[PDB]
């Protein structure tokens, strides 16, 4: 089947690269980086989040795998040792698929964004108000550096330095936590880290400037003359070649305790 | 049909016991303390904990709703004015039902506790150690305070406190926050809160000392020749009576940040 | 004595200042913005800072006053009604003074500032690298979204919200704060925030980019070809007029618990 | 002069313990355990914080030195191959002594104690009720299951877990932090870790129950009838031998974030 490989850019990915495209060769494999049905990310889990927005408009045709030329990934969970074992086993097709939920986001002036780690909005330059709507109802009015919104996957992310829970990836929600905020008598926010379930939209507002800095995943976009930025589950989902059993919390343990 | 109301016991709830009893005599509804199929609580989130786990053996026969005769609760959040309109809608039956997820807990020396907020284990002096294993693979050894496995409804209790996120009660999880772990060379835990799904079982298993303080709720047991904790999201769940919209991030908005 | 009123802007701060500048005639008390003996600001905390920094050059022969128009500040202390009382006890001379530590803060690339409040380095976008050295010697490798250094009194701002120490403005200190920085097998923090002595020295130092955006309080700066940035005490203090008891911690339990 | 030396009771200590005595025999230095004017703890920190109690009626007569036969303390900060150096350097007396502060705390039905880390307040039982008072007033009601006051040596330890920050021990001051406090409408405490001066009291007066379970390093009491727990600075100090430079900042680099 078509299939495509993403490199790092350094000596040691381009040339494990090169060794899987010869292969592939060996096997009814075709490279094609426009209709690919398997996208490999050779890296760390910047290469492999680059991979996913590159070919986003295509999730529910592809299934991705990650290897890590580097340290232990969340996505790039892969040794090398390994590559040449998942070419056998992958042009057979003896895989079935892991599927991880997405966050959909909603920029109104309208474009949409998804994000497989989080969204965040901050600041043009100190800090920034913003009322937080929940539902169609206000929740808080925030004043502080800025607010993140993260997938499962993403937890162990940007959510996980600002106090977010670890979530396992089989729950289809998302979760909030705060930058930096400023509670007072005036200011008065949670605190807490929230987790939404689907069908549920998060809602940020502008309340004096309407410039903002947006980021989704490690994309950052200054926005202007925004309205609105609404957060929900997405429908859409990103599809895993799973090969081999390495469980979630065993990524977690490997990354963060010791491996 | 068969109801009871359990009261706080100050003069207030054990008067707006009386009229709501007097107000049920005005209907097909007679009083049953042993197999009630609704169960109305009378005073804060404490009296509506000791009214499940008085009746957690008949949890899928019985519907209940809690009034706060003081502030606001999560689970006594309906207002004692509204206790005449609250008697004459649930004779006529129109109503439905709202679920839940609850947290079991097994100890093993073998006892089952069900927790509608969370369960805790503490040392019995000082600091104590234990092995967090989670789905049969060792996870961390835990040196500190102690530990806490909350419901999602029990997320707005020890768990805020704890730093842990707040779930929405229709996620089917469990979430465990860490209480003052020494982290160093040595010891290493994971710091961030971890959100389970079900199915999931994790264990918590004895170093050194095998004697803990295990809490259920409002309850506190020490408990001696412990070999194993080990905490699932049960398959039974709470079902409470729905008469009106009040939407969970309602409660919290309303409990914590103004109402 | 020589005397300046710096005020808010606003309609209510106005005419407060103009009517202290019609007592203040009524007393050998001239008006100069030039070398005033007395500064008083009339408004919120941010008008306070912009005082001090408007006479930053003169600090050792300055008293400052805080009026507050909108709520209490920790700076802006004394309430509009008791401006009258300010005018007399003042012109007499009826009055100590009370003094605070500063924060000296060198950009080489050299340049000095005093900060009130804190000092805070944040990257150009996304999450930046610097090498933290105490006294000469590497602490750490620092990956996240900031840094902050606060004085004493400045402690109830910016640091309060990134989970620092209240502390008293007796102590001559400062105190290190991080911004969500990334903990993991590679890059490792101490996480906890740091207070240092005088004539210790915290130098935080580039690794990659050396564009980095450096904030002292209210103003917010983008610094190129930065070599180096360095914290310590400062040898110099902000003197406050003193003419009543309001201790510190009252303004504590007052701002953040209630008044 | 007169010296004594202490155990961890383990094979390396009490052997590394039979060799420093036997080359002190070899110098004019008699061993004493009842007027020794030099205490050698050999183990951990722990091992020390018993041998700095055992002496504590005579702390302006000792210097304290720590040998660590396992992983660095910051008490125990001499490596076990040292210690022949450290008899010669010691018996010549080539050594001055820097000094920490203490805490001391009384305890009021009285009874006075000194720490050399930390004094905390738990409840027997759930959680307790406080009421915080800051130099003679009230500051606030606080409701969780405890607090620490710590020493600024003592920062590195049980204060650390609680979220607080790191002193440098030529500060005299002490810092109080929070364990699991509700914060709601009702119960409102200030979240942040405090620092205080000399001269500063803290006072902690019961509510409700009046046993409470307090701590002094590592002894945990339970008291009855208590009536009020105060903390402020010592005027007593600990005194260390210095033979080396170890700056505290070093110290807290080797421990946590890697040697
Ligand atoms: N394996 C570790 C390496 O992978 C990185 N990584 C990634 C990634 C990536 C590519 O860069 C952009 C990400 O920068 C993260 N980030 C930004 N500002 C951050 C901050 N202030 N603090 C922590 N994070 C921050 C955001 O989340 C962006 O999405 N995704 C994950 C994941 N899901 N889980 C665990 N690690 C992950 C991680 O950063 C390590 O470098
Ligand atoms: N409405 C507010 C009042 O209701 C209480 N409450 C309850 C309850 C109850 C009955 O007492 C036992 C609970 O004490 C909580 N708890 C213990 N130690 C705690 C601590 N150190 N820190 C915060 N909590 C602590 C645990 O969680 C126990 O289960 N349940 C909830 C809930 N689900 N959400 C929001 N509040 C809830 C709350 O405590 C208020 O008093
Ligand atoms: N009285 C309350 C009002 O006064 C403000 N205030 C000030 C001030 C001021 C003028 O603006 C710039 C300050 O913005 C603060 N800040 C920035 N980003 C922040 C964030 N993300 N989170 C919290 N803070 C933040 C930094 O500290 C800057 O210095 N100083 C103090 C003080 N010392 N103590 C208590 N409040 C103080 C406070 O912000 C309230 O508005
Ligand atoms: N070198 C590391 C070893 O030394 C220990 N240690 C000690 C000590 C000791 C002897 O035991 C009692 C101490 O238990 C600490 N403690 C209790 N409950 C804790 C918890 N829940 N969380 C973290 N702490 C806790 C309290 O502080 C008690 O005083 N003092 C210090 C110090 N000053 N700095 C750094 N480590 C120090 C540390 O614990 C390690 O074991």
């Amino acid at each position: 089947m078509k299939y495509m490989i993403t490199s790092k850019g350094d000596e040691k990915s381009d040339l494990l690269r090169l060794n899987m495209i010869a292969g592939f060769g060996e096997y009814d494999m075709e490279y094609d980086d426009v209709e690919p049905e398997i996208v490999i990310s050779i890296g760390g889990d910047g290469t492999f989040l680059s991979a996913f927005h590159q070919y986003e408009e295509r999730l529910d045709e592809i299934a991705f795998i990650g290897i890590h030329t580097g340290h232990l990934g969340f996505y790039a969970d892969w040794r090398p040792a390994e590559a040449d074992k998942l070419v056998k086993l992958l042009a057979k097709g003896e895989y079935q698929k892991v599927s991880y939920p997405l966050l959909k986001t909603t920029v109104k002036y309208e474009a949409t964004y998804l994000a497989l780690n989080e969204s965040t909005v901050k600041s043009s330059g100190g800090p920034f108000v913003v009322d937080v709507v929940i539902n169609d109802i206000h929740f808080e009015r925030f004043r502080g550096d800025g607010l993140c919104m993260s997938t499962p996957s993403g937890t162990t992310a940007y959510n996980k330095s600002l106090g977010g829970a670890l979530m396992h990836p089989s729950i289809e929600a998302m979760q909030l936590t705060e930058m930096a905020s400023i509670n007072n008598r005036v200011y008065r926010t949670i605190g807490s880290p929230l987790v939404f379930p689907k069908h549920h939209v998060v809602s940020l507002q502008p309340v004096n400037d309407k410039d903002f800095q947006i980021s989704v995943d490690h994309l950052s976009i200054l926005h202007r003359d925004v309205q609105e930025i609404r957060y929900e589950v997405s429908a859409k989902k990103i599809h895993f070649a799973r090969f081999r059993s390495f469980p979630f919390w065993r990524r977690v343990h490997d990354s963060f305790i010791e491996d």
